[PDB]
């Protein structure tokens, strides 16, 4: 009944160009079985959306990577939000939602915007830059660690730690095992910065620790909630902003539309998240026998959701392989969907909006002028190097 495929969605060949294999996964059927890793896969929008929105049947507390926490020990203590189910998920999720709230965005927006404008001005003085290291990495590094309340020393651990975390959702391939082999110094730094005395007053981390007296979380839960933000809050935005710049560099007609109406910046970033899907995949684990797309899946089975493929499913999207900054993007699953939908999405969208606004107002052209190099990760899609020439407006 269920088609069996030999595609490895975590192989370097797949990462290098995933779109043909993603169509093969979609067109084989609503539910496939991946013989390489003994998991079920869903690559169409409908089934990915359905799985995300049934957390009772497709749970997260047995891990959202390949490893099943009921069978193997997690490589680090489980996240209290990403790797939890309702009801244990509910109150930690509420705290992070209030920490990363609209009111918090109003407090930091002017600073985030000023830093975006300053970075673009700085880059325009150089002309020829690397849009990854000098922009997609440099800008989030210039705002997010400060907004967290982190000290200056040791920030070089943040991107390596996040790369490790996202590699660790993958299967035990060389990417994952090499990441874990090098993990010790990055885990040590991150776990230490999660303690209340090491988080500056007014930042996200101090606000988490201040929310430990309402009956929603206890003081011993705050370090792991800070860890969630230090795991998921930086590398994601790096690849999201990098995706947006890569899109504008490849689709100059859309850069010209953005320049003519800078208020399109927020949707231009949202469309980049759909188009590239920086977070490509997550797993769930079935808690019972379930019918999905006419197929019967037993209890305790891993289900791999192809978020990037769902975001390019022609059953759901018109011209899915086109970057369109005025597309109605509502419903894309690049931030997930349902009870686990990205709790930091307001931060991600704020960073992306103000950076694309700075580009819209200050830059006339973005031309690739060097070899493009891809960065390989079991969960994240993005570039290692994006040489571009920026022409001032
Ligand atoms: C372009 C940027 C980002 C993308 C594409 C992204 C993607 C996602 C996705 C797909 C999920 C759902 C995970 C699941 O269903 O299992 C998620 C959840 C989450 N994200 Fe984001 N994210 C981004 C930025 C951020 C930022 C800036 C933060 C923090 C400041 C953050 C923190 C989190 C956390 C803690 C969760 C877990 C939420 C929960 O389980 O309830 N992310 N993200
Ligand atoms: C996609 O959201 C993420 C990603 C990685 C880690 C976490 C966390 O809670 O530690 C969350
Ligand atoms: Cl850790």
């Amino acid at each position: 009944t269920i088609p069996h495929l030999a595609i490895d969605p975590f192989s370097l060949d797949f990462f290098d160009d995933p779109y043909p294999d993603q169509q093969t996964l979609r067109d084989a059927g609503p539910v496939v079985y991946l013989d390489k890793w003994n998991v079920y896969g869903v690559a169409r929008y409908a089934e990915v959306h359905a799985v995300l929105n049934d957390p009772t049947t497709f749970c997260s507390s047995r891990g959202v990577g390949l490893s099943d926490f009921k069978k193997e020990k997690p490589w680090r203590p489980p996240s209290l939000i990403l790797e939890a189910d309702p009801p244990a998920h509910t109150r930690p999720r509420a705290v992070l939602s209030k920490v990363l709230s609209p009111a918090t965005m109003k407090t930091i927006r002017d600073g985030f915007a000023a830093a975006a404008d300053a970075k673009v001005d700085e880059l325009l003085q150089r002309g020829c830059i690397d849009a990854i290291a000098d922009l997609a990495e440099a800008y989030p590094l210039s705002v997010f660690p400060d907004a967290m309340g982190l000290k200056q020393e040791g920030r070089e651990h943040l991107l390596p730690y996040a790369g490790l975390v996202f590699n660790a959702f993958g299967p035990p391939n060389e990417l994952r095992q090499t990441a874990i082999e090098r993990s010790a110094p990055h885990q040590a730094y991150v776990n230490e910065q999660c303690q209340r005395p090491n988080l500056a007053p007014g930042g996200f981390g101090a606000c988490i620790h201040a929310f430990t007296d309402t009956g929603e979380i206890t003081p011993d839960e705050a370090p792991l909630l800070v860890r969630s933000l230090l795991s998921a809050g930086l590398d994601t935005t790096v690849n999201g902003i990098g995706a947006a710049v890569y899109c504008l560099a490849r689709f100059p007609g859309e850069l010209q539309r953005l320049r003519s109406d800078p208020t399109l910046a927020r949707n231009a970033f949202e469309e980049a998240v759909r188009f590239e899907s920086p977070v490509q995949t997550f797993f769930r684990t079935t808690t019972r026998e379930v019918e999905l797309g006419g197929a019967v899946i037993g209890e305790g089975e891993k289900v791999l959701m192809f978020l990037g493929s769902a975001n390019r499913d022609p059953r759901r999207w018109s011209d899915p392989d086109l970057y369109d900054i005025t597309r109605k993007t509502s419903g894309h699953v690049g931030f997930g969907s349902g009870v686990h939908m990205c709790v930091g999405q307001l931060v991600a969208r704020l960073e992306g909006e103000v950076m694309l606004s700075a580009l819209a107002r200050k830059v006339a052209a973005i031309d690739i002028d060097g070899p493009v190099k891809r960065r390989f990760n079991n969960t994240l899609r993005g570039l290692e190097s994006l040489p571009v020439k920026l022409t001032p407006a």
